[PDB]
C-alpha cells in the first residue's frame, strides 16, 4: 500500500548505514509515522502476497497470554522458530505481559481486560494503554518486544489505536505488525459495539536490511492494489473467544509474494 | 516554534469535542509527530515567554529518583502540588521508574544508567529505552505518566531521542515537555561525548482545553522568533551530578508570556 511503499522509499532516501545485533547491516531512519483509516479497507500489503493466516494465529496466541511456540506449530506457524528454546519457550514476552503482567507484590495485571472495560465504561480516558515493555523481565525474554507500546482512543463512535514500534524490519516485519493491530482494532471494535477508526503507526529505529534491498526495489516497482476487506463471520462472547475460522478476507488480489532472509 | 504552532492550529481545525477526567472539556486529535533537530537550536517556545528554571528542577528531580514535592516546593516549583498528598508524595512516578523500576523478584532497574552504558558501548542497539509505564505500579501513582515512554538512537555521532506522550495538553504541557526532553538529550549527549541530533515528539491524545481557546488564538497571531542556544557551563562526572547553575540559554527573545489555568 501507499504509506508502506512511501516508507520504503523514505528509508532508501535518507537512511543511514548502521551495523546491528544480527550483524546483517541496515539502512535506517529514526522516528516515523503513518495512518490507516480502517474504514478504507483492511491494511494488508498488496505489493506482495501475505499470509493473513499466520498473523491471526500470532494474535490469538497473544490474547491467550501464551508464550511457547507449541501452539503456533500446532497451526504451522514458524515465526518463533529461530528464537524459541528447546521447550519452545521465548520467555515472558508479548502474551504474558498482555494478559498477566506480574507485579512485585503478587498480583497479575490483565491489560487486555482493563482496556476493554475502559473502552466500554470510560472511552474518554487518555490512559487506555497496553504495554509489553516490562523492564523487570526484559533479560528473561528471548527477544525484546518490537511492538512495545500501544494506545486506544475513541471518538464519534469510532475506535482508533496507535502503536509504538521501537524496532522495525520494514520489509519482513512491518507488514505483519500493521495487519496484526489493524486486526485487533476490528475485534475490540466489535466487542465494544464501536466502528473502526484509524490505526496510527509510529516507529523508532525504522530499518531496511542490507539483504532486503533487491526485494524492496522489486516491490517498490509494483503498483498497489485496492485494499481488501476484513470479514468476521461471528461475534464471540469475549475478545478471548475468537478462532482462526472466524476471520475472512475478501477482494485480496496481491502481487506475487517475495521471499527474504530474516536476520536472527 | 513553527512545528508547535502547526500542531496547535491542527487541533483547532481537525480537533474533536471530548470530555476529560476534569470536567473542563477538550478539542482533541489522536496521534501526531513533530521533529526538532537540536542542531538548529534549543526548542523553547518563542511566541510566549517561558523559562528553564522549573523545567530544570523537575528533570534534576527526576534524575535523582525523587518523587516527593519537597525539592520542587523548595525552589518554588508548583507543577506537582495539586496532586501530592499531605506528606508531599506523588507515589512512584517518573523518577522512581527511571532510577529504580521494581522487578517482580526484589530487584530494581536503573534504566538511566542502563541507557548510559548502551550509548557508550552498544550505540547501534535498537533497545535503548526508558519507560515510566510500570503497569504494576500505575495504581500507587498520584498521576499517570503523560510522557510515559521514550527511546534513544545514535547515528553519525549524533544522539537522538523520541518521546511517546499518551496525553498532552497542547497549550500548557507541551512547551514544558518539549524543552524538558530536549534538555535531557543535551545532557545524555555530553555525558557520552556525542552531539545532539533530533528530538522526535509523538503524541496520543493531543488535546486543547476548551478554556484555553482565547490564549491559543493569541499565540497563533504571533510570529515565532529565532530559537535560543543552550549552554551547559560544566561537565559533571555523572548524569546525576548536574546542578541548576549549569544551564544557560542565550538569544531567547520571546513575545510576552501567556497565563492559563491548569485542568485539575
Ligand atoms: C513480524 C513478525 C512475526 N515474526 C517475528 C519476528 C521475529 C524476529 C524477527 N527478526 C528480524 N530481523 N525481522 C523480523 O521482522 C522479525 C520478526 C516473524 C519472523 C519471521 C518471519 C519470516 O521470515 N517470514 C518469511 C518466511 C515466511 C514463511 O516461512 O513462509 C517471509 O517471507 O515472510 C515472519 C514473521
Ligand atoms: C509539563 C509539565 C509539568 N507540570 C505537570 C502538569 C500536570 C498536570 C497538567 N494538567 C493539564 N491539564 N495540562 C498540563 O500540561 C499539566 C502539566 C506542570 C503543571 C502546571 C504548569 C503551569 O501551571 N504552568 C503555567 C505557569 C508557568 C509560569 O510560571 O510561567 C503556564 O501557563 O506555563 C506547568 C507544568
Ligand atoms: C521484531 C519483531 C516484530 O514484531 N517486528 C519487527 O519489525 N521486528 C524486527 C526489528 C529488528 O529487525 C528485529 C528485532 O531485532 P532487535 O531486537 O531490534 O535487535 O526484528
Ligand atoms: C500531563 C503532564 C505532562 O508532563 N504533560 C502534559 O501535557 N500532561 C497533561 C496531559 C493531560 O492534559 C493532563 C493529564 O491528563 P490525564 O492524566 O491524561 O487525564 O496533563
Amino acid at each position: 500500500m501507499k504509506q508502506y511503499l512511501e516508507l520504503m522509499q523514505k528509508v532508501l532516501d535518507e537512511g543511514t548505514q548502521k551495523n546491528d545485533r544480527t550483524g546483517t547491516g541496515t539502512l535506517s531512519i529514526f522516528g516515523h509515522q503513518m495512518r490507516f483509516n480502517l474504514q478504507d479497507g483492511f491494511p494488508l500489503v498488496t505489493t506482495k502476497r501475505c499470509h493473513l493466516r499466520s498473523i491471526i494465529h500470532e494474535l490469538l496466541w497473544f490474547l491467550q497470554g501464551d508464550t511457547n511456540i507449541a501452539y503456533l506449530h500446532e497451526n504451522n506457524v514458524t515465526i518463533g522458530d529461530e528464537w524459541a528454546d528447546e521447550n519452545g519457550d521465548l520467555g515472558p514476552v508479548y502474551g504474558k505481559q498482555w494478559r498477566a503482567w506480574p507485579t512485585p507484590d503478587g498480583r497479575h495485571i490483565d491489560q487486555i481486560t482493563t482496556v476493554l472495560n475502559q473502552l466500554k465504561n470510560d472511552p474518554d480516558s487518555r490512559r487506555i494503554i497496553v504495554s509489553a515493555w516490562n523492564v523487570g523481565e526484559l533479560d528473561k525474554m528471548a527477544l525484546a518486544p518490537c511492538h512495545a507500546f500501544f494506545q486506544f482512543y475513541v471518538a464519534d463512535g469510532k475506535l482508533s489505536c496507535q502503536l509504538y514500534q521501537r524496532s522495525c524490519d520494514v520489509f519482513l516485519g512491518l507488514p505483519f505488525n500493521i495487519a496484526s493491530y489493524a486486526l485487533l482494532v476490528h475485534m475490540m471494535a466489535q466487542q465494544c459495539d464501536l466502528e473502526v477508526g484509524d490505526f496510527v503507526w509510529t516507529g523508532g529505529d525504522t530499518h531496511l536490511y542490507s539483504n532486503h534491498m533487491d526485494q524492496t526495489h522489486l516491490q517498490l516497482s509494483r503498483e498497489p492494489r485496492p485494499l481488501p476487506k476484513l470479514i468476521i463471520k461471528r461475534k464471540p462472547e469475549s475478545i478471548f473467544d475468537y478462532r482462526f475460522e472466524d476471520f475472512e478476507i475478501e477482494g485480496y488480489d496481491p502481487h506475487p509474494g517475495i521471499k527474504a532472509p530474516v536476520a536472527i
